[PDB]
């Protein structure tokens, strides 16, 4: 046991001892992603490794919005990390300090969630409209083991009652889930955010940064790492890492890189740690403009080639083909971001979200789902402006579509074949803008940049156990896997927390840092949380109202209330407005 | 009793006394095979015979792969021999030292075993899919006496349920078994590798050399023997050995040889030991090239002529006709090895075996069986390169076909009539390569050398007791029989161990070396091994799951668990995951 | 898993790689016992540690026989150790080489085992005379789990039928067992030597050295260690070792020693290994002479004080009080050795053992049990002479008594109160020597030296799991426990093998030596061995004769023979003379 999980304020504020033999240890980190930079920060702070011994290998040499970066309060590893990181906006404060102070002065909530019939709000908005069978299937999925859900799709565990509910409409759009996705990952998602079911439709439980995660999270970490003398090597293309797998231990021996076009090798010892971010969701991302579509592609990038090269060496390094291959053509591929300063586009937006987009505060509260759209288009507007040099009179909205190969409503072309204006054409169509001024507002009054990510749905692909490698593989001395494609316990991928948690576990295991890693929050194992979930799932109903029709449940409930009458259980039932 | 079997560390590290009257004893060894060179090494080391008194008689004067040379850890005689043999690659180490160190740093295991429908993996791969009757017949074969299995074919003891199972697919390809082969030899094979049933499909129990057995085993022994002054006579063709068989003893009196074309005779005394390797599986092996087939033949060679001449002198010298005659035309005759450096052939290979062939490590883990092939083609790629001067960018694969007189899938000709490219044509066909670039990749991008061994299936021919002579015949003073056609106890032919074991027994009996010969491993007689075999044979099932359908076994099992409840037997059942 | 068990010739002759970071590691070894010197030999050979970094701490500054040092062939760890140790008697040979050669030219067997009525042999000698219930209890003890036998005496698992059998007479005298001893240790003894049941009464399976273990084993190891520059520090009294036990790891930090009367401390790092031989069976051993008894004592020595000091630091370091305290007063305490050259004493000995004591070969084959003696006196004579400077005309016999507080037959005093001659008085009494010349033969013609070991029965004291610490405790970095009071798997204490096995496991775990440790022999898990045991236990009887009286077994046997008729099982039954 090279690590142990913990919770509470004891292990939270505790600093560990300097681990043994660190001063003779180095670290090479492949990529400059969020997980990679988090691991470097943990090595500096918790590992007490000097910055000169840490190397960041970056492929690249020395308005686009990567939306869907929702955050919540119980990102335990994220706030553990973003505590010692000083901020860049205000002085004598941390990244968490600004985030805490900004989310308490302007709480995030959505006054409108789903619209249909070209602008009109959904009549059953706010309600989940989950049937008894739909709630049963939700409970059945959560009560099944993770081992029994290998290579199981969403459609295999849910019926048509679930998909016709408003709960699935919120769930499939918040997390960009698809019906052909991993049931293991969805079951992790249900259990992780079971305490946010009350704040699911209105996004009251969601927290957002002042800007994009690049300048709010990545840039503060870059400034922090550069202050400690962390070496950043650029123009480094990592081909493969030579691993010798013996029956007793596995050591990274050598890395083959392409340093500025010249292929050369770095030698490794047992002390020289290697952190690999296997796979990438932003790799091979072709871009477009307001006049031409983003060209589709399926070219495996550097991150996917490295994982394929590593996987050939050992079976327990994971299967990269289960994520980067055979991605359905109906999956989410194309995302667009549209920037405009035109008044009547903003006025139409304000007429739907009931808030001023130029006010500088929460605008939409999150995303807005177009239920009638064939593309399953969903758009969001964050706290404008999300960028530094962006003018104060301009807004930046982010548009993504779930289905890809279906013709749109206003434009009879798939999202993959539509240019930047054409995506903006159908977006204005569903906002209630008339079909006369719709054309010139997109082509001239707005600038929309499409982007085609062929791997933006890879983390939710159906997988088995061992498809994702462990964060530290078994019997591994200096090799770690970080990012959204590393296997850890009870955590949800495609979150900032997952990348940070994998970074923390990798550093703590390799360096034998004897401090408790904060576990995933115990919401699914909490009596109070589960009781609030039951109330919220069936549209704010008491136990008498939930079982008012079924005789088998009515008899069981009558016996239950008799045995708990005048007890602390009944007090728990009443205070959670279930009785 | 001129010898005794032993096991454990006592007789393993013990050195025997110098046997009596050795300094007046000589040794003439016919052939330079693996068994012959092993006997010379034992005479030098254990017999303490000087090298000048040992003669090696070789027929021959002073890329092809002889694949299927699997090795496992329990080759007790082989590691006893290859301990005092110094290595040729690294200094101050033995042959076992390199083999131990290489197989612990890169363990051998196969990520793919059987493919069908032109490239796609078998859906039931890894599983055995043995029915209850198939497991019953496997147990029945092992529980029958060796004396009752004389001249018994494989089809005579197995039914159609066994042959439709995946277990037979692995078994018939690992050992190149045929349905018309000896049941005695298969029963020996089942009992010998009963402890490797868990590691049967994935080849986790198999061990491999760095190169072919010629340079990994034969050449180190040649260098060892030459260092001790062992006489090697070349251009010596042994016709027959004059044996006088009296009622009390049998002595080799004289050997007729053809020394460099001149027929002359060597005289023998009782002291002058003679070691004969009767029969040969590589004899009369015609070769081909990339454009012409290997010409079939049935010409008896030097080894088979010598055995026939020896057999006429005495009935207990064995029956050579039971192995070298009436070999079925459907038996394995033709093997091919293909060398290429073309990228897309290697890429297709990497796409199936999930490992880089040019990495220098385990490539396929063993063989790959084409289940849909009419030829029953099976191909393997070992740790490239298997040769010394071979370039680093080239791979060498070995292809053999079980059935011989049946037309292939892509080429409507038997394997016996197909040239080197044509064998490579159908091999690329079953790898999933398209039927447009299939032709020029074999004829131009690859070089394949066929070879026709007419006796590569002789050791598995159906035999009775006495068909193979004893290693030392009864009442024999200076004549011994070594190799795969000598009869010993409980050991499996067509292994490197069998040739070495026969060499060790012959030297120990003739010289009266009083040291325990390491017995065949006691896996069939081990409680723990047999229990692990039961779990693995029925696809990882407990006793409750195995007997869940049969009422007769269910009643017997219930009584069994009642009598062993809370005992060490139940602890044995649980720790072997059978309960 | 810091170690793994193995068997066979593969891991036997294999040499491991030099383990990592050894050149910066040291080793301090407390005591100069057999286990301590074995650990130093393993560190030199397998660990490749230089001799200057190994320290042996000895309490003592720079004819008595410690009898009962029986050896057998399957001491797997002992022969693994005593292979690289050169001998001191003959050149170009090892310790195993001499032992193998001496035990093959003069096999050890006893022509007389038990005598009674003052010299006459037991009428039922050779036979076990085990009843059906006694055999049942023997099987029941072996079939019970080790976990369920915590603090269980011998009397708690056996009845009066077992103790009246000749099997118990041999068993209680060969191993010096007592009725109030550990059932766990006896169950280990039954399972370990289940393959020596045939050679139990006649001692045909026992093997002996040329001299005592000090000069045959300890002195060759001392010469071997001194040749490699191993540091031997004398006049070092180890008080206690400072251990800091954290939640993650345990490190030996400092050792308090008394170097030549001056108390000073040695500092320790994580690299500096410490090997502790907790407890001692020869500690506080008072001596006597031919005229005065050995004074009884109960003073805890250096070894027991160190274990008590270590046990206070951590609960999983074992309970020393369960072995060194509350030892029954009837337990074996006093042993005597008598040296004489008188003719008529030797002639009487030759008249009983049927062999010449002065011949220089096997004399008694082992021990001789006096069944009628109240002391339960047993005496042995090994291959004279057992010493170097001892004259050729003198013999040395070793006498021990099981019961201690009971009056003898010829002398109405306990063994604890009898002087050296008086022990020799009663020994001559039971040899058949007349009661007239009995007195002057002991007082004048013989010299007998008593010795009082108060802890010679501590290893067989009743214990629970955790009473003996693990060889390497859980989460221990540089602390190991070796000797007969360390807990290992399936091995029997009070053997030379147990001390060596604990030494090998400690070195292999602490240094992470990746070589298979030879497991305890698989005799209890062997079909062939268990079948031979059944035949021998019931006095050479077939299955028809064993179950000739019980109807329940007769019906079951009839069904068994019907199902195995004409099978390999029946062949196994016949060849083991059970059918």
């Amino acid at each position: 046991s090279h690590m142990y999980y913990s919770y509470g304020n004891y292990e939270a504020f505790a600093r560990p001892k300097k681990p043994e033999n660190v001063e003779n240890k180095s670290a090479y980190l492949i990529g400059s992603g969020l997980a990679s930079l988090a691991a470097a920060c943990f090595l500096i702070r918790d590992g007490q490794m000097e910055g000169s011994k840490i190397h960041i290998l970056e492929e690249l040499p020395k308005y686009v919005v990567r939306g869907g970066r929702e955050m919540e309060n119980h990102f335990e590893c994220l706030w553990d990390l973003f505590r010692s990181i000083p901020s860049l906006e205000i002085d004598n404060a941390s990244v968490l300090d600004e985030f805490y102070w900004l989310n308490k002065e302007d709480p995030n909530y959505s006054r409108c969630r789903v619209i249909e019939k070209q602008g009109q709000r959904l009549v059953t908005d706010g309600d989940f409209t989950l049937t008894k069978t739909a709630i049963k299937e939700i409970l059945d999925l959560c009560l099944t083991n993770e081992e029994d859900l290998d290579d199981v799709k969403i459609t295999d565990v849910f019926s048509d009652d679930f998909f016709n509910s408003n709960f699935w409409i919120y769930w499939k759009t918040m997390f960009a889930f698809e019906p052909w996705h991993s049931a293991m990952e969805m079951r992790r998602y249900l259990m992780r955010f079971v305490h946010h079911i009350s704040g699911l439709a209105d996004f009251s439980a969601l927290k957002f940064t002042k800007y994009n995660q690049y300048e709010s999270l990545v840039l503060p970490m870059v400034e922090y790492l550069k202050s400690h003398g962390v070496q950043f090597e650029y123009d480094v293309k990592v081909e493969d890492i030579k691993i010798d797998v013996t029956t007793s231990q596995k050591i990274a021996r050598e890395i083959l890189i392409d340093r500025n076009g010249n292929a050369e090798s770095i030698k490794l010892t047992i002390n020289d740690l290697v952190f690999v971010t296997n796979g990438s969701i932003t790799e091979s991302s072709t871009y477009g403009d307001n006049d031409t579509p983003a060209p589709p592609t399926d070219e495996l990038g550097g991150s996917w080639t490295l994982w394929k090269n590593l996987a050939r060496q050992s079976p327990e390094f994971g299967n990269p083909d289960k994520f980067c291959q055979n991605i359905p053509k109906k999956s989410w591929f194309v995302s667009a971001t549209s920037t405009t300063n035109n008044k009547e586009i903003i006025d139409t937006i304000e007429s739907i979200c009931k808030r001023d987009p130029l006010a500088g505060k929460t605008v939409t509260g999150g995303i807005i789902t177009i239920n009638d759209s064939a593309w399953q288009m969903s758009f969001t507007i964050n706290r404008q402006q999300q960028f530094k040099d962006q003018p104060e009179n301009e807004i930046s909205t982010w548009i993504y579509a779930l289905y890809s190969d279906v013709n749109g409503d206003y434009i009879k072309k798939p999202i993959t074949e539509c240019s930047g204006n054409e995506i903006c054409q159908e977006w204005l169509y569903h906002l209630g803008v008339s079909t006369d001024k719709i054309e010139d507002l997109a082509k001239h009054a707005s600038n929309t940049i499409p982007v085609y990510m062929p791997y933006i749905t890879s983390y939710f692909m159906t997988r088995a156990i061992g498809d994702r490698p462990l964060v530290v593989p078994h019997q591994s001395q200096n090799l770690a896997f970080i990012g959204n494609f590393a296997e850890t316990e009870r955590d949800t991928v495609f979150t900032t927390e997952y990348s940070v948690r994998t970074a923390m576990e990798a550093v703590y295991q390799l360096l034998n840092i004897d401090r408790g890693i904060p576990e995933v929050i115990n919401s699914p194992f909490d009596l109070r949380v589960l009781m609030d979930a039951i109330y919220e799932l069936n549209d704010h109903q008491d136990l008498r109202e939930i079982t008012k029709d079924s005789k088998m449940q009515k008899l069981a409930l009558a016996g239950f209330l008799k045995k708990i009458k005048g007890t602390y259980i009944e007090s728990l039932l009443k205070e959670h407005k279930l009785l």
